[PDB]
This record gives C-alpha cells, sequence and structure tokens, in this order.
C-alpha cells in the first residue's frame, strides 16, 4: 500500500492559531506540504470558530466523530460542528471506508508545557510507530513525546479518526488566541519530517523493527473541588510546567491559597500531562495520568 | 487617618482568572485584605463574564465608564456591561464625587512577560507614585514595572476610574482562562504591600521624596495586514517575551512564515509592552511602544 491521499487539518478549534495560520498560508502558496509523487490537501475544519477566534461555536468539534453524530439527518437544526463534522466526514470520509483519506495530520495547540508532541490512536499500529519513531529520532535534540489514547472505554471520536491512519499533532506551551513564533517554527518542523517519512515510505525504502517510548493514559485527575463544584485549589508550583516529568508518590500536586499542599498517593510513580490545561478546566479535569511503556514496531515497506 | 474606602475589583474580564479567584476566597475569608483601623471590600466586577470564562459578554467593561455610558438612562436593550458598569458605580462611586471609594485596586492578567505591573493613570499623582515607589521598594529583588497611560488621546474610561485614586494590577505571562500558583504569589504580594503602604501612611509616617521610572504609552503597533487585511507576519522570536527590553530602531521586530525579518525602523529606542497580548489581536494591535521616563513625587504625610 502507496500512501494517495494526505490531509493537514488546522483549526478544529478555532483558537489554537499555529494550525489556523499554517493551513491558510498553505492554502496559498502549497509547496511546503507538497512532495514529488504526494498530494496533501490543507483544511481549515471549524472556520465559523476560527472567525470568533473561540474553541467551538456549539460543542467540540474534535469530540463527535462517531456513530451518535455522524449519522443523523441533516437539519440547520443542528449543533454547528454536527452540520460541519457531518460535512467533513463526506469530504475526507466517509469513516471506515476505504474511500476515505490515508493520513489526517490534525494539528492542535495546548496551554500545558508540553513541546512537539504526537498522539496515537492504536497502540498495535505499525506504521504510526515507525512514523513517529521517524519524527522523533529526526527532531532530535528537540524534545518529542508520543501520547497514547486507546484504552477502551475513554477512546474520543476525533476529527482526524476520520482516516485509516490518524495523527495528532499538539505543540504547546501557548495561550490560545496567541500565535507564537517558536510554536509555529516546532509545529512547522514535526510536519516537515512527517511528510518526508511518508515520501521515503512510497518511494520504497524498508525500515527496521524500532522501538519508541510511549506515555499511555490512565485517570484524569479533577482539581480538588468546593461544596459547591468551584475549583478549591490549584497546580502546585512544582509540577507546573512539568509535563512528562515523573510524579511520586510523596510529590506536591496541588497548592490551596491557605498555602497547604495536597500530595499525589496512591502506589507508584506517574507521568503527568497536560498540567494546567485551559480547555480542561471546563470539562473537569487538572491533567492526565500516564504510565510510561515501551512500543516495538516490526519491518513495514512500500 | 484619611484615607477610609477601599475596594479590590476581581474578575473585570471574566477569563482572567487571579483576581477572580483571589476576590472570591478573600469573600469567604478577608483576613488576608483587613489592615487594623481599615476597611477593605473584595468584589466580582463581571459575574456573568466570569460564569462565561469570557473576556465580556456585550463589550468590555473595562472602557465604558465615562459620562457617555454612566449617565444614561437605565434599560434592558443596553449591553451587559453598560447596565452592570452603572451598578458598580452607584456602589463604589459615584465617579467624581467625594463619596466614592478612595482606593480601588483593578486586577489584570496578561499573555504578556510582564511580570509585575502597575497602572498609573495620573502622572502628578503624589500619593499614587509614592505607592508605586513602596510597592517596587517592598518586592525588591523581583522587578516590578510601572506603566503609564496619559496621552491626549489613548485613554480609557476604566472600571477603576471610579476611585480618587485607581490602582491597576496586571500581572504576567499568563494564558487565559488558567490559574498559574507563580502569578497568584505575585500577586497576592503586590497586593500585600500596597494595603500595608495605605496602613502606614494612616498612621501618619511621612514619606520623603522619590522618583520612579515609569513607561509612558506613546503608540500601539498593529501587525503588518493582508490584502483582505489578515496578519501577514508574527511577533519575532527575538521580541517574544522581552516585554519593558529596549528595543533599537535596526532591531528585528516581526518575522513572516518565509521567514523575512521586519526590523523596527524608525530613528530612537522604544520599549515594547504588552507584546503579544492576547486581547489585542481583536483590537487590530501587536504591542505598545512607551518611553522610559522618570517620575518625581513630593514627599506625603498624615
Ligand atoms: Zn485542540
Ligand atoms: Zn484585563
Amino acid at each position: 500500500e502507496h500512501i494517495q491521499k494526505v490531509a493537514i487539518f488546522g483549526g478544529t478549534h478555532g483558537n489554537e492559531l499555529t494550525g489556523v495560520f499554517l493551513v491558510k498560508h498553505w492554502l496559498e502558496n502549497g509547496a511546503e506540504i507538497q512532495r514529488t509523487g504526494l498530494e496533501v490537501k490543507p483544511f481549515i475544519t471549524n472556520p465559523r470558530a476560527v472567525k470568533k477566534c473561540t474553541r467551538y461555536i456549539d460543542c467540540d468539534l474534535n469530540r463527535i466523530f462517531d456513530l451518535e453524530n455522524l449519522g443523523k439527518k441533516m437539519s440547520e437544526d443542528l449543533p454547528y460542528e454536527v452540520r460541519r463534522a457531518q460535512e467533513i466526514n463526506h469530504l475526507f470520509g466517509p469513516k471506515d471506508s476505504e474511500d476515505s483519506y490515508d493520513i489526517i495530520f490534525d494539528l492542535h495547540n495546548t496551554t500545558s508545557n508540553m513541546g512537539c508532541t504526537l498522539i496515537l490512536e492504536d497502540s498495535r499500529n505499525n506504521f504510526l510507530i515507525q512514523m513517529f519513531h521517524y519524527i522523533k529520532t529526526s527532531l532530535a535534540p528537540l524534545p518529542c513525546y508520543v501520547y497514547l489514547i486507546e484504552h477502551p472505554s475513554l477512546k474520543y471520536a476525533t476529527t482526524r479518526s476520520i482516516a485509516k491512519y490518524p495523527v495528532g499533532i499538539e505543540v504547546g506551551p501557548q495561550p490560545q488566541g496567541v500565535l507564537r513564533a517558536d510554536i509555529l517554527d516546532q509545529m512547522r518542523k514535526m510536519i516537515k519530517h512527517a511528510l518526508d517519512f511518508i515520501h521515503h515510505f512510497n518511494e520504497g525504502k524498508e525500515f527496521p523493527p524500532c522501538a519508541i517510548e510511549v506515555y499511555k493514559i490512565i485517570e484524569k485527575v479533577d482539581y480538588p473541588r468546593d461544596e459547591n463544584g468551584e475549583i478549591a485549589a490549584i497546580i502546585h508550583p512544582n509540577l507546573q510546567d512539568q509535563d512528562w516529568k515523573p510524579l511520586h508518590p510523596g510529590d506536591p500536586m496541588f497548592l490551596t491559597l491557605d498555602g497547604k499542599t495536597i500530595p499525589l498517593g496512591g502506589d507508584c510513580t506517574v507521568y503527568p500531562v497536560f498540567v494546567n490545561e485551559a480547555a480542561y478546566y471546563e470539562k473537569k479535569e487538572a491533567f492526565a495520568k500516564t504510565t510510561k511503556l515501551t512500543l516495538n514496531a516490526k519491518s513495514i515497506r512500500c
């Protein structure tokens, strides 16, 4: 299998402007994202949310590419993002069809101090592991992590799950509604390597069995809450900005205004991720706990 | 025993969480902001914007405290904030009247790397120049910076301007809708010193003359724009995060996606502030130019 149809999504969330800015540039002069023998389409997924420069209009677009939403009768009555979701599935899918696109990169941003991050939706997918191994290794010494999202009741119905091979791209720290240049540079480098991988894959290159480190999600921790549901403590200074780095039972986790430290607890070291994400205030979450495990890929061919 | 009425406003902008959080705490336990012989009211100015974690509902509350809005007949058609401003004005004013609050602190956050910032509205105000000198001195060796908004033109109209002695407290960088512990420690300390000053002054402690460096707004700078009026370049990596530091005629300012470097130009040195402030994308602006000038205060007693 050669890859034929590659797309780059920007503006899934309208106030994550790195994607929006790159995608809008690339819809004018696309040279950067083409490769000899490869044809890739840039696309703004949520134009309404990008105009208002807001996360979403009626509901989060990045949580609805599932059966419950993609298979309901089209009606101007529907929440905007649902109408949009079908519009996108019909363009780049349909999801779970042989006709759907081969790879979609879906570009995101985070207020968390994560750096260049790749999101894996299938720990068994050998083509994705090889891609991600390629992107990590290439980027060095620029740090780059892989966030693993299966399992088994907690998976999201994402925009890029339309593809046979879904690829999430997150780069942080960045405030929402801010275009930073370091971040934009890092994101354009990640894509550069991703698109060069696909190009090498097509040209017939073999990749030897490889091994990458991933961080598998396990549990989302919410903030200590009040007898109302108001946040009662904040992310401890010592945990702030320490995404990916080991957090041990003893370690400070939250801090109250009165000054008291609330520690981790539990049996083992976890690796905090999305520490203090703007978007997860609403959704009740301070960060996600992840375990550090190794994924091995078998060799791959043209 | 002169200064009697003091208010600490929080959540003028709903998505700036630090003020929102401190005021909310202090409503339950005000001990931190009490000073013997001194009564201090904390207050959420924009509850509706807070609830939605949004900057404003209909218009920006921090720019409508003028004759035009404050003096129009109360109605339901009027924007949410207009109607709120008249309430806050009847509660803590009326503005320009003897029986308005003496001092108001209005707590803000910026996405710019600015550190502790005090906002001075009146360069001839001996009282405020002393308060600012006191806070500066008390905070040392932690930097504290004074921003002076006097023109003619470029002036609001602010929520605090209700008071005889308005004071604006701005702490950054923090992403909108996020609540960093470090940022909350700095605003706290700032407020601690401000209330101490007022307490020292009321107890007839004399202050000798002093001098502070302030930074005068001279011009807002917009991003280079498109054919259709889009941002065509971004804040240069060199200029990113360098608020308050000097910028020079030949110095890099904006970077294009190419990336071409757009230099400063002009023939004098300037001091950027609000560099890459999220709230100013909408308002068509990239940073403010300021000039660094020294201000004097005569001595003050009572
Ligand atoms: Zn996103
Ligand atoms: Zn503000």
